[PDB]
């Protein structure tokens, strides 16, 4: 087996600007060979995506909406999908949305309809999302979600964001135990933080840091980059003994309890 | 200190009949001295939970309904309290709810009014009872909630089930996070498995029993009673320096991969 | 059941002064009303362990020495205790050493002697003693040993006492996983720092308690009386669904990243 | 970036045949441009190892004798490869060893010198290598050890094994924590169960087999060339953000409790 992603087609959901996440893992696997579909949410974020995607070398993305909020975009965008490709190999699912207020403070600042609404964005898309591809997913594949420390233990603010992402966590398993026998791999990559669109709003996120700077083993925040290289891996292969895991992507912070 | 909850006013949510866990809590708070207020789902279990409180040797049980689907009954329930007993210092939270049909075969049998259902009454209920009792809570407190190992790990047909208790989880240790401050501690137990109204619909329960029999360290299968008295320890002072964590009252089973 | 320990003889290793864990637990586990054994390293320590213990409002305790370096004086002690009692109902393991130069600056200074040594005392003196006190238990009983989180994450310094505790955690779950069809629970409390003897040679332990009374949920570092509230509960019968557990008594600080 | 491993220097510890893990891994590094330094343990390993690196398609391998028992050994090795490579960029550490006799049964099998024996050679032997290779990392480098799941829970007869593992996977966040700021990363596999020669001794070996089979999400069992390849990620400038991370190689099969 080899790295290579070569004849592979990889829907790729949630860049929204360069600094997204998404778009360090897009530019991984166009890299490594994949060929790209990019899924955006909302019509302004159309053009900023196709222009993206033209910065690739190779022309031969795929660029269409999806909002995840209900089934019916998600649908169209799959119904596309297979249409103009036939087979997925890959999903890299990059979405999450909580109302910014309930980000700030006690994680008592959540109520139901927003609790639910994080809950529906950040977790249960990715559950619609397998859904619509499984049967499209004719030749093995790999889905590769994004989650966070603060689904694991409390970070700071993070609040329902959290609650959601460990929602998403154990969706992961439960995706990746109904799956395994169709050759399709579910894991995540846990980020370390990044000054991403959805950074913004986090108070003292300087601070923030500068302190992983200091307390991870590696001394050093994780880029997007960082982020795409692993998911190549998780894309290809090469990974095809590991499902239902969540990869550290963070220069090591996660093993660390406190700053000496 | 000691494990006496003479003068404590504990509210126990989720009495269905006697098999509930929520009445293995019931017994041994009230052995342990508590007064307690039960609350109890849907006008036909009234009567019900009315007379098993009435086996319990004082005659100083509070019965309400609550109802935990939206915030009016709880808010309802919830000022009956502060009126009838003043100030409230324990909760154990015993409630959950998915369609039934998502619980067989694969995870993905769930869609997204299901999973939000699921979440709404199986976790984000945990945060709207402490919303509505925290101003109650003058004397510090405790919060019990119950879950089950299939929040941790895939346990078959648990499903969305298993979904929403990781949502519960992460909950409880955010809202220790708010809580403390306030000296009020919030813990689950992950019980083992036992023959409850809740457990009608799962196959081969007798088989999945047996197993945890031979399997489980203690070899035998958890009663009521025994997470009752785990749950007398948390809401007892003696647990004073434990919050956000998650007790497995379970025979030991969570330790185990496989039977030999 | 209840939380009584009259008629129960437990065993509890390692009280140096006034400030041991093990002395918070023996006060803890006379008030339920238990029998206590206490052993001493170190022929210095016996009067002061003599002396402490006959501030307990009984005259009823038994001190005898135990070196845990080898298996000759574990055999000595453990056969006095049959001659004296007959039966053991519990044990307190409160017992690690390192050498203080391996517990400063990076783990890397650590060497194969030191290692083993510290495995020896931290980690294997659990099983040697249960291998000794086994066919005294022939009434079930309750051995609770004592870790630190810095046995689960990287705790600057804690270094091969970190590793030592992992090894002392495994093995409480493999002697749960033994000793539980004999009825005897094997569970360990992952106690906060608290300054004991053990604490002389940490760096600023004044900064590290400051940082736990502002991160932790409950705003205030652990004291012995609270791992010693939690070990009455562990011996005695309430806590019978519970072994191969790990309990923090850590005013929530487990569950915590940063502080904000 | 790229998953490429020309120019880098690997040590392999731990070919003892070509059923050996070790042995998937320098096949997979040799495939991605490594030059392999393979280490053995005994004299009659010695011939049997460089006849298989021999039918590797580059013969630019080295081929030491590295005991790990005491430093001895460890320090000549280490100088030879000094003086025959100048630089080190990876180390895959596949080193295991216990009595047999306590990897049957009961753990409390083990005592107290096959324990340290045990911790010494699957556990301290890490940091021992560690020790001599850290100056000759000049380059930044990437440490893989193997672990197995009975680290984390019980699993039937792995006894005194486990807790060593518990120890080893300790130390891979330490060594981690140490290291980052030389840019050197330490992680570990968690390789399934595979027919090796440390498989020989395990009662019903392919009852074992079969349950993963059944069990495991992705309904196979591992093979060293999945772990192999996972190492290849491991040690290239792709997993470049990850360190002190345990990956499952394993089918997926850590994420389940029990089999359906
Ligand atoms: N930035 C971080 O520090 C960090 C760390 C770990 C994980 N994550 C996760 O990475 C993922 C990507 O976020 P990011 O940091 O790149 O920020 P981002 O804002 O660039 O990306 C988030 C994406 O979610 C999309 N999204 C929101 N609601 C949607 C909806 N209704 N339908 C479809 N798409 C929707 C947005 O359009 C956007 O493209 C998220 O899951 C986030 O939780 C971020
Ligand atoms: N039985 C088990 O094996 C087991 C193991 C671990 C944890 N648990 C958990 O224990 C808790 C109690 O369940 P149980 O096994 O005692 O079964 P049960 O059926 O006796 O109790 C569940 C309770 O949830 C209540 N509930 C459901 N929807 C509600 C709503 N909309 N509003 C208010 N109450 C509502 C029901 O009325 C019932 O009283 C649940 O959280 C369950 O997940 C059960
Ligand atoms: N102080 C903390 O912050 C803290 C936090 C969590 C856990 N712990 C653990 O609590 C336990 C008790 O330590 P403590 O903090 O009360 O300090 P302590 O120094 O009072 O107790 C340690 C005990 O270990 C004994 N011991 C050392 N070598 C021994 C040997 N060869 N044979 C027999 N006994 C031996 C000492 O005599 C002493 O009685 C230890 O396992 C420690 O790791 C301590
Ligand atoms: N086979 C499995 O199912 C499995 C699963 C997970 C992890 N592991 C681990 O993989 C690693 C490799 O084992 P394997 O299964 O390939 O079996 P193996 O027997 O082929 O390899 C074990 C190696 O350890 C070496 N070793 C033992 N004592 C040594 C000493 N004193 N000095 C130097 N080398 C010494 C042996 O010579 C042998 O080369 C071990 O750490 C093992 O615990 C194995
Ligand atoms: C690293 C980090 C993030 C970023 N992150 C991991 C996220 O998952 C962000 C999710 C997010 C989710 N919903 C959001 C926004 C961000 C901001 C814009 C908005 O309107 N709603 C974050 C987000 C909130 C609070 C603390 C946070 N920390 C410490
Ligand atoms: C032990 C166990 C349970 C019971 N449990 C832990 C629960 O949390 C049950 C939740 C539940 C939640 N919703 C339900 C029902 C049960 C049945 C009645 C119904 O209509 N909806 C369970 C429930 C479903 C599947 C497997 C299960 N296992 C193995
Ligand atoms: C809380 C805490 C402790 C205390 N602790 C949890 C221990 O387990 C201490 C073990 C110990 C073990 N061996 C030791 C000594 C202490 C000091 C005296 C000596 O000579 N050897 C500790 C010990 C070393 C480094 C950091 C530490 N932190 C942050
Ligand atoms: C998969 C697996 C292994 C293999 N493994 C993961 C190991 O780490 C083996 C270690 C080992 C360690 N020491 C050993 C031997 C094997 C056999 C030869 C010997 O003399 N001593 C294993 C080993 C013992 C018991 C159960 C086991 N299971 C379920």
């Amino acid at each position: 087996m080899n790295f290579s992603l070569e004849g592979r087609n990889i829907v790729v959901m949630g860049v929204a600007n360069k600094r997204s996440i998404a778009w360090g893992i897009a530019r991984s696997l166009h890299e490594a060979g994949a060929r790209l579909i990019f899924t955006y949410a909302g019509e302004r974020l159309e053009k900023s995506v196709h222009e993206l995607a033209g910065t690739l070398d190779r022309n031969d993305s795929i660029i269409l909406p999806c909002d995840v909020t209900n089934d019916a975009e998600i649908e169209t965008c799959f119904a596309s999908i297979k249409e103009q490709v036939g087979v997925i190999h890959g999903i890299a699912h990059c979405i999450a949305f909580a109302n910014k207020e309930e980000l700030v403070g006690e994680y008592l600042n959540t109520n139901r309809d927003g609790f639910l609404l994080a809950h529906n964005i950040s977790s249960y898309s990715l559950t619609a999302v397998v859904k619509a591809a499984r049967p499209m997913m004719t030749e093995g594949g790999s889905i590769v979600t994004l989650t966070y420390l603060g689904g694991e233990l409390v970070m700071p603010n993070y609040n329902v964001m959290g609650v959601a992402k460990a929602s998403l966590d154990a969706s992961v398993k439960y995706l990746a135990a109904d799956l395994g026998k169709e050759n399709i791999r579910v894991n995540s990559i846990s980020a370390g933080p990044i000054r991403t669109l959805s950074a913004k709003g986090i108070s003292d996120f300087n601070s923030i840091l500068k302190d992983i700077e200091e307390r991870a083993p590696l001394r050093r925040t994780t880029t997007p980059e960082e982020v795409g290289d692993t998911a190549a891996f998780l894309f290809s292969d090469m990974s095809r003994g590991i499902t239902g895991e969540n990869l550290h992507v963070d220069s090591g912070f996660h093993i660390t309890a406190r700053l000496e």
